[PDB]
């Protein structure tokens, strides 16, 4: 109906973004909580996910492309991509590609999965609700490419069932899950 842009990130304690060494695809438990927040779609449907080079380029090879999502790379560089993956200039073009004939019929939500670029044009755009799907950390090691300012006192905090609440550990990290609502 209204398109929501789904913003999933992890953060560390001064929102740090979650991205270098194997981050966050090595946190078995955060993959879980990836693989269901972003494929989980009512039947016959499909979520988007959108994501820059430098995030398409992290994930490892068993991994890629995201099966049951349509898979959306915003590059200018990235000349070639494997069946079905899609290559658009910018975040305006991945949306509009999401609403043409060949995906809208198809698309259900649309997550942004990074790209500080990506995750900034979603936070800052004053057209679409946005929800943010966040694994907070607290880093043994600093993060030090921030997320884009929000005000946090004024997330609303978003209560799903099938969202474990608990704090979780698992090698040097400890993070627990959070959705929130920005008004």
């Amino acid at each position: 109906s209204h398109m929501r842009l789904n913003v999933v990130v992890a953060v560390s304690e001064n929102w740090g973004i979650g991205k270098g060494g194997g981050l966050p695809w090595k946190i078995k438990k955060d993959m879980e909580f990836f693989k269901t927040v972003t494929t989980k779609a009512h039947p016959g449907l499909k979520n988007a996910v959108v994501m820059g080079r430098v995030t398409w380029e992290s994930i490892p090879e068993s991994f890629k492309p995201l099966k049951d999502r349509i898979n959306i790379v915003v590059s200018s560089t990235l000349s070639h991509a494997p069946s079905f993956v899609q290559v658009v200039p910018s975040l305006n073009a991945a949306i509009d590609l999401l609403y043409n004939e060949e995906f809208s019929s198809i698309v259900d939500e649309v997550f942004i999965i990074g790209g500080y670029r990506l995750y900034k044009e979603a936070l800052k755009q004053s057209i679409y609700p946005v929800r943010i799907y966040c694994t907070h950390i607290l880093s043994e090691v600093d993060c030090d490419t921030y997320f884009p300012k929000v005000d946090w006192d004024k997330l609303k905090k978003v209560d799903l069932p099938d969202i474990p609440a608990d704090t979780f550990t698992e090698n040097g990290f400890t993070f627990k899950f959070c959705v929130y609502d920005v008004p």
